[PDB]
């Protein structure tokens, strides 16, 4: 794409306005266990490594129509966002393991942490790249992941692509932004590991994210299509008798967009 | 509200100077444990997660009374007092220098006695109106009717676990929402400026600051502060530095009071 | 209250104040065991009978310094005052802490180094043209302080001292006196002083500090403005506690290092 | 040694070169189970008997890339260099120790999660005009490479090795073979490389990673001047250690991620 | 003391001085086992009876570079910047040295882990020094090589500025007893850091990227008296724990590129 000149004047502005919540494998808002995963199993061997459905957090993700308009673009300037109910961490009574010799706080929703988002005018192109090539995700065949397994996934192989297109069935422990890809979308993560780490996480409404490029442009919304991806995971919560699960938290996002004249 | 020129000259800028004390669960300043919760418990299932009186921290917050600008309510444009910046600092953090309180002890019995300590939460909102609230629990189950002063919503349901946009309030009353099922709502708050931080963890050490040389900018993008409707400065926060560890290994939360200094301007809008 | 004018310029118009304060960890006397450290801490029973041992709390060091006299006219319309610009200010012997055999409990089945001094960090140094205002705040409004009639704390005891009660201030007007664990600098005073602190807590937790030689900290307000020495008096505070000692049967004392202080002034004309 | 001149401008006179590196940790071979992981680790009965297993030592990574072809003369007055600019660089996989449910040791009496790949983190990466260069040192100077001879070792062992020995170096001319435990760039060469690294120590510490595509690292030194590409060579090296994976029975493996770089280079007249 | 004039500018007026320090843990003797770690630690039965064994306390490196000779006014070498890096810091990934072991004897051995202490200095004269101890009657005596005070008193528990000293002498200035005289050292850049505990991971960073700039507020570097050009450092980076747990300091070796200006000076 070709990139000319910002269309200026009324109505050259849009945001867009959204929150995605958690995947972390019991998906669905009416059922028990919500917002967190199912209780995490362990494998007895590589080679039996098959996770029960449900117990495997998926990044979340949708697509936004944006008002239909050489031709014009969206293109997504910058974004605002933040990690909701940060404040619902701060909860050691729920019916979970505790400290001191049963006298003490309940352990609060504590280890691990990943935090990703990405703003694209395109699905968030993935890397296939796992921990363990023999993992069996056939216990949940609403996951999306590669037909055939390999030795060499265990390291980066680029045969073992794929596209974020849909919400909470691309598991997070197998697929990653493909660097190689991805000129169109901006992407940002971290992780916080660690059995029991403590969480720290922020919350404001005071920081804009600039999405413009060291050219100064911003993702170009093909198809008049703006790509919102996450995962926020804050940590397990640990029941009475040792049991975890995942706990995730929802992401809200307020994104900018501008009119962008292109060539074609 | 249609934003005009600010008013400039003698009397045009105003200072707000407060604290809050804290909200940890015992919020009367007459009784034993001040500035603390009652020991916290834990649910026997998520069933019957029924926290005990006191043991839940709340927000703190106030609204202030500002000079008051128009005489004639109905006129063509008001005067409207706008927050420009604010100085806040977490006030006692020295207190935390205190290890031979009547606590659990380090090694054998002979150590000092455990500092407060674990979970740390700070947040701070400025605004011209009630900060609003989104609900979001860790267990939708919750029974908050151990104490009926505690605000939450009168229905519980499954969704409650992530972000449903049904379940919303607005910070009105100090020492009554509980920070664990009340944050603040993103996709409204445009007249408010929130900041806030957790770190969890079971024994953490806090890390805190105080200082009385930083300003935080409380103008938006486009150099608007929040505008005060009906003269009314809306100022809230939480600032939880850890537990207390009992000899027995009871434990408390423990918060300390936030202060505030905050210099607003006179802004004239349509009206 | 000052308004402030200009600035005077020229040669003399500029002076340095430099001084290093010992710390008040408890053991506070130079000729005897155990100096720079508190006594062995000790734990109250119960909060109604919290009574520190003499000498296991650490207090607040401070020293006024004499600057030199500007003013004999006191008629005229303006007056000239001392304007503290600037500090550099250093956290002294951080290398001590690189010791490993003493004489305290160790690692590894007795095997292993001693536990070098480590938990509770507290930072704080403030420099104004006037004592520093405080704020009583305790964690146990019970706490009594009479095994040591030498602090100064207040008179009556109240519930509400475990919050912020403004009826409950001093001032900073003495060395190795004021606990810090009651004391604070009260935020709704100090216009004329700046302070900077910071606590990490827990038991055993690593202490992590820095020093050098090239920091200078700008003491200005957000109008241009410093410290304004009245009386031709500077005002200098601190409390740098690095850890606790661990003793061989795990009795535990406050460890505190000195403070470094390298003040620039300037003269400034105020209306009088 | 090159003096540089000015900026080749116009057609062609940009490049870009993109590429990732696998991890080298010790099982490096793609086709075979536990790739981008080590063998187990042991642990020496004595420094005098300190001989790690083939496969259980990481390795740096490293490529040669080969630039657009210029003219190399001894004759021409001035000649062209590709000069590096830029680098957008990432650790790629890192949501892959998103993952608790592998055969591992477990939490809470076998009830809690697996451990999470954790402890240990090594991240290094370098772009060059030339091989990076490496100085020898080691924490045993004893150590005994002999189990895998395709290792890249000094031929004499001596005390002084556990220091800086300047007797001692190499370069990073072999992917998989140079060990990352006994050599290390070479500070007092690398005038045409530019290298980054950190390490975060420990047994069982929380990884702290981070991935965006939106970081350029400029190349480019205090004069302005990139890593200048001596026989059309761009040179590429990195090592990104994430932590151990703990077996069921406390066996313990090195995990290492693959790194991404997206390399600008521009054309440099020297004078030859 | 030194009025400082106007830079001399044009050819020559540059140089760079590059050197390396090894670290002086206690064992440092570069032909014997144990180079770069201190002798086993121990441990006092009391603080009256704390006499360290010889070799196992850390000391400051230092050295002293001739610069090109120069010399109503003089020229000095004006210290402008350095590059400095620890070297060595990929040596920390080794867990297969003869250690105690994770995991019931099966998992790692140990790393080299716990107490950091990283300092340098640049300077136009020798680091001064201001004596500060833990432990003010510590018996320095089973190694007479250390450079300690003749007496000891109670108040070098904080700071007595009767104590004070210059460290003109590698491997024997014992980092635990001596440190930077704040009061002092106008002509010295120093810059230092510790991070404590028992266990602790070191956290260690390595690149040829970074300079640090000398000059002070008023845009002048160290002078170097005498054509001199000083350089200090300290770089533990923990604990060697053997199979029984005894311990040993590890230290590291600190590289230094320091650019230098021809300035003029009154005389
Ligand atoms: C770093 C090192 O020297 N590793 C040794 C290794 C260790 O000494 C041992 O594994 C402790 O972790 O021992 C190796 O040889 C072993 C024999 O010494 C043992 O008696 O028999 C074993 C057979 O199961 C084993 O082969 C090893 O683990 O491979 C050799 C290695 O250099
Ligand atoms: C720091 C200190 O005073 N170190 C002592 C040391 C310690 O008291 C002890 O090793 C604890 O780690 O004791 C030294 O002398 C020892 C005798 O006290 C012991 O009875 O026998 C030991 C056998 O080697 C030894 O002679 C020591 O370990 O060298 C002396 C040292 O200054
Ligand atoms: C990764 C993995 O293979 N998990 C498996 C687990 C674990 O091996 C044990 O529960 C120990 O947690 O066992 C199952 O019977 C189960 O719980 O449903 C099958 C499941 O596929």
């Amino acid at each position: 794409i070709e990139v000319l000149n910002l269309v200026t004047g009324p109505d050259s502005i849009t945001t867009i306005e959204l929150y995605l919540n958690t995947r972390m494998g019991q998906n669905d808002e009416s059922k028990d266990n919500y917002g967190y995963s199912e209780k995490v199993t362990v494998a007895n061997s590589s080679d039996q490594d098959k996770p029960t459905s449900g117990e495997i957090p998926t990044y979340s993700t949708a697509r936004i129509n944006l008002p239909m308009l050489t031709l014009t673009m969206w293109e997504a300037v910058s974004v605002k966002t933040e990690v909701v109910g940060v404040s619902s961490l701060v909860n050691v009574h729920m019916a979970t393991k505790r400290m001191y010799d049963d006298k003490g706080i309940g352990f609060p929703v504590e280890g691990m942490n990943f935090h990703m988002f990405a703003v694209g005018g395109e699905p968030l192109e993935l890397q296939f790249l796992t921990g363990n090539y023999r993992t069996d995700y056939s216990a949940n065949d609403k996951l999306v992941v590669p037909p055939i397994k390999h030795q060499s996934t265990q390291g980066l192989n680029p045969h073992y692509k794929q596209k974020l297109t849909k919400d909470g069935a691309f598991p997070v422990e197998c697929w990653c932004p493909d660097p190689s890809k991805n000129e169109n979308t901006r992407y940002y993560g971290s992780y916080t590991g660690g059995q029991s780490t403590p969480p720290v996480l922020q919350f404001t409404n005071t920081v804009t994210t600039v999405l413009l490029d060291e050219n100064g442009v911003g993702p170009l919304c093909k198809g008049d299509g703006l790509y919102v991806s996450c995962c926020d995971i804050v940590g397990f919560l640990v029941g009475k008798d040792g049991d975890m699960q995942y706990r995730g938290l929802p992401r809200y996002f307020n994104i900018l967009l501008r009119k962008r004249t292109v060539r074609n």
